[PDB]
């Protein structure tokens, strides 16, 4: 009567949509420090579980600016779709081609801005039957109101709202799978947890 | 399961409901500066995509006051329905006649106050089978609490909660349709984006 | 698909649940000034439309305290069900008997605290087929978090979330029905609107 | 047609998931003072109605830390499942065995963090047909945003969002069942209510 | 050496500066409900101690609007200085004449907006050696930031920042001077205190 | 140019002013849970350092209510001055004599409400040459705005604004004076610190 | 003792410091809409009173970006000091030369960021005996905390904290000097005031 | 009258007081992410300008925990004073000896918690004639209220309130001294500025 459709590290792909230097300037519903940390945390997680990753940008040869250096340094062979025109990434045939090429049913998505560059392909992907998991604290927009409206629209469509930590834990399932490696991610992106690790080590 | 019913510039109409000088005094869930900019942004979008526009007021010959000058000056040829009595604009026969005369299926709506002058005709239009897109940051009310209640009541009815930027982007689809013209709108109503444009130009 | 079940002044009853002198001390999700004004506003509306009203209190001979004086004075002929024990007012046979005696299908409810004394009979009434309209700004509780949880639980059951102003406007329908009388209510409970009325009068 | 599935003191069990000294350091969406009180309030309620209670921890021999002393001391006969690995408590067979051994259909659940250690077994329990009641103010996580996303994910699955006070009142049903005893709980965890009791006593 | 220059009911006068219907719409650093109550609370206090009162307006024959009806009705023989031009009330000779005619050394001042219509005559009066007491919660302005700046400029000049309740209490000194009369003021403007009074009476 | 006048456990007395069951209902600038904890923390500290303590109430045979039980239970033999009339405790001769009987130079003060029952005797005590230390988080009032006004008036007078934790640390000076005894206070009133102690203990 | 040193339109100069496209991205203590409006409001005022204006930029040929076009287009004959190196504008000899060349004693200053590009020359100018008026709502920085610290450092030095509206009123003194002209500024930068003007005009 | 005593890179020393893993858990007036970045930003600055640096801890062999790893790794030759007992670092003779041995007049100070471990030695140092510069965003405490109280006490003693960015810029004076080197610090600790640098590089 209910199915817990949870993230599986063998059934998931990660979509980084338009984390560009210019567009990040528009993000005001998260502080710059927390937002940078959250996006990098999701990125470390995508790497850690060796999930197929897709990078895409919107009009990067204009004021929107280049993709943040970390994402390129980190996934140097991930499909990189520079969209010259299409705002909705799902309207770009090369992007959709890359998504389906992964053969993944679950789509983990984060980007800028939430109400547009994330919501639009989320709604399109849901229409095509994909399970979409939105990393909400790795997605930014103009203000808390715009964010809440975007959440309402995406939940109404059946998207699952999460955060980089809950995404990581649902993928990881069991601490004993890799204690040092997974713990390094938590320590590196949760200063409060890093402190616990240091106190515990004495 | 889910169908992404997105804005089409050939199937949509814009409704400005009761942006009056007096009633705007009641809006406290947005700062006066951000709200004026948001209402003006939606207006530029309505002009830019050649959408049929409808203006309506409630009891403008009383304390509710005249329609704001920007809306009258920008749409001097749009149908203007001054409602002497009916609080729900949909209870006014002239208003519904003008809406149906546009022949549009999608209704983009914004106004004051959100819980009444927007919510009531939204619910009425949804009952008559229209697809309603609520511009949440161009609609104001007494406080965030009343707003959240109005949102809940509208989403329960199947309204799509959006914002002027996401409305504009879903209408535009592709940057290459009109780069300068659309960029002018974003630049004129997103100071953060205007700064990006200026830096890019040197 | 969707049906706009809106308040009708001939099909509605008002339930004031446990606005007691002691319990009001627990309301911290509204300022005392705004909350007192909102409850009195709802009372004026019920009186203005001559709606059948029911008053009920919970353990008033204890720390919960007496019903606030304004409610007793404005509705001296309303059914007054003092519940010595039952926390859910719907578990009281005298209260339910009084509700059905009104013969009303729509129930307008407000009270303290929101998550219990309002939510419980709201959920019970919805189960018995009543259309329930919750006046959210005339219902108080411990904090915004508790309030949001109550909203989530009540909307999930099909309650309609509103506020005293939208309640008033949906009942009144047309300004011309009684301009001075209804305007008196707005003037008396919306200081910003009283200011408009005074400026307009010069 | 809505059915009001309310808590029954003979059909409910309480699950305390990972209220550990280390993990509590991660909770920032509640103040430490209010969060401690809220968890202890839930504990007093579980003791008061003699509800079968289950305690569980996650990797307590690490930085996550030991279970807080109060829960251990207040439920000395409760099943205590120390999970060495599984992040989702429902993936632990000893935990699930203990839950089903109570023979209770309704699960009252609280823990840290909300988006993971509460949400994951909540979704799992719902999948196995349990009615789940989430004590939201006795569950903590990193920030209000992550909390809201967890709420969205849990309501979409049919979990009921509540708080310790509403849990207590729905369990208690009638004040006359135990005036002194139930009032002691409210007095002990609602400082405002303790004050009412003291004034009333003079 | 510090001297506690406290309010004396025989050496104080009250100045209401520009509480006009139009200007009040500019006040956003207080909710409309709490601000109306606070200004009326201050007015009740001025009445209770028979303090010499001065009313003044700024360009009331324009958009600024008339003085609120409550103030004219409550001090009908108090000096009423309608300033056609001077923004700083102290630049108006009739106003200064009326102040000095009271022969009072202590000046209690409140008005709209705080940073201008209150701050300017406050700074001027301080220059002339008057002891100035600013009722901060009966003075409004555009936003909290502007208010804090206004406070900073006034404390730097030696103004004493207070609120209507502390003003009332410093004037009253002893409860036994008039228990019923003074308690009536607190009950009428402190809903929480009204609740205490009602519970105490049973 | 500056002297660090810090608390000396042989030169200080603690004044609890009007922590009464009724008046506490007026406190809205702190949550009930954090405020109760802070007042009790200050109280444990006064006992721990064996400081002469004075309890005083304002009109306790009325709606103001009795002194909170914890204070009487902990300081049953402390001077208790029940003021029937004087709002400023310093205008009560019995209170002042009880203060001077201590022979202490430093006065540590906390109470309700901050802008009156704390501020007034604070300003009076400063006038008589006492060094006054205000425990800001153990003093409550109507809202943060009124609080900020009271702080401004007190610092201008030379009061030192502190909190219960800094009061204790300045009194204690050295951890090694009593590690367990002082640690019990921190553990008992700082849940985050209690958690540290528990993790450290494994 | 105290002297009310108020702005005189014949003794004041305006300093716009580093309102550059890049640096504006760092301003998060104001929304972009309100901040853009405030800076332009200050600009309109300087133009309106024909105050000598100085524009200066910091390393504009780098990431800091060009001066915003509005400032350039409204003060085409103002001194433009592009500082390649000096962070403190007062460390630039050309800038100081231009300031003294105006022969103005009162300095009205605004810029980005507040704690550095405004604070540093503010403190330097105060050291040289200038009276400095800081337009707080036309100066931006990283967050409210940094802002408050900057205010603290500047007030301690004797700077007068103001906002663009109070600056305008203190320069203007009298409404009758230019009703149309001055009202145009208020209407153009205070939307609520524009609404009053429109309502008044019918 | 006023002297601008600004930081000189040849007359300043940096004091890191008690940034310990356990104690950092008490910091709730900053998010963990921004606070870690701020503390690390100050450390990069201390190193960049080759400032004499002093590290000190409080009871690090208890629940307070070890000094955070970043500080020890960065400054292996800095004086490290582990205080077993004294809460005020200035009461430790080794600490005072280490400070005076630097021969610096200006003290840049940061630590945990603000109201005690920073405030106490700040007040002591001010008493001995040092110029103290408090890095407010690299100092944390329990909540914003306690923070504001600590600021008041420090400013009253003549402390200068600052932030790491303003500290860096006042030390740096001129961009051209080291463009690349200083830009690395800003890029590394101001995500928004890193974005500007990347956009500029294209
Ligand atoms: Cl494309
Ligand atoms: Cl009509
Ligand atoms: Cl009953
Ligand atoms: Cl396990
Ligand atoms: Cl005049
Ligand atoms: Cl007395
Ligand atoms: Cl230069
Ligand atoms: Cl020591």
């Amino acid at each position: 009567s209910f199915t817990y459709k949870r993230l599986d590290k063998n059934d998931a792909a990660v979509l980084f949509v338009d984390h560009q230097a210019g567009l990040l300037s528009l993000v005001r519903d998260f502080s710059p420090d927390e937002f940078k940390n959250n996006v990098l945390a999701l990125a470390d997680i995508a790497r850690f579980f060796n999930l197929p990753t897709i990078l895409t940008t919107s009009f990067e040869d204009g004021p929107n600016g280049p993709l943040v250096p970390e994402l390129k340094e980190m996934f140097p062979q991930a499909p990189y779709i520079a969209r010259p025109g299409n705002i909705n990434a799902w309207d770009n045939e090369d992007f959709v081609k890359a998504v389906k090429a992964t053969g993944k049913k679950q789509l983990i998505i984060a980007g800028v801005v939430t109400d547009v560059c994330v919501a639009f392909p989320t709604l399109s992907a849901l229409e095509e039957g994909f399970d979409v998991f939105v990393v909400t604290d790795a997605s930014g927009t103009f203000n808390p109101v715009v964010r809440d409206a975007a959440w309402a629209r995406m939940t109404a469509a059946g998207a699952q709202l999460m955060n980089w930590f809950s995404v990581g834990c649902e993928l990881h399932r069991d601490w004993r799978n890799d204690i040092e490696g997974f713990g390094a991610i938590l320590g590196g992106h949760l200063p409060a947890y890093a402190n616990l690790i240091q106190s515990f080590g004495t």
